[PDB]
């Protein structure tokens, strides 16, 4: 029920708009382990990572939620460095990680989070 600026906040136009990158890819995780990507994101826009949430009815225009803004927390140039611990803030459930950098969106495709 939180509001997010971002383009897609649907996971459909996701899918079907943004840029797939494999490093942001990180599988299934479990309360415990740390979500930690290292991404080129070139020489002119700094990039800023979302975990959101897939969740709602099939009707909803909105599926997508909000559950960490994560930003660039490493000293290499022209990349960015995400990390965030996987605590149990995060219900069990269906999650993404999407990109912005600049005026474009990646995304690394839905994963699990469980207990």
């Amino acid at each position: 029920r939180f509001l997010d600026t971002w383009r897609w906040q649907n996971y459909f136009l996701l899918h079907h708009n943004a840029d797939f990158i494999e490093e942001l890819a990180v599988g299934d995780l479990k309360h415990g382990d740390t979500f930690d990507v290292t991404i080129y994101t070139g020489g002119k826009d700094t990039g800023i990572v979302k975990i959101y949430q897939l969740s709602g009815n099939e009707n909803d225009e909105i599926n997508l939620h909000r559950y960490k803004t994560i930003y660039d927390s490493g000293l290499k140039h022209n990349y960015g460095r995400f990390v965030t611990p996987i605590t149990k803030a995060y219900n069990p459930g269906t999650y993404v990680a999407v990109m912005k950098l600049g005026e474009n969106y990646y995304y690394g495709g839905s994963f699990k989070i469980s207990k």
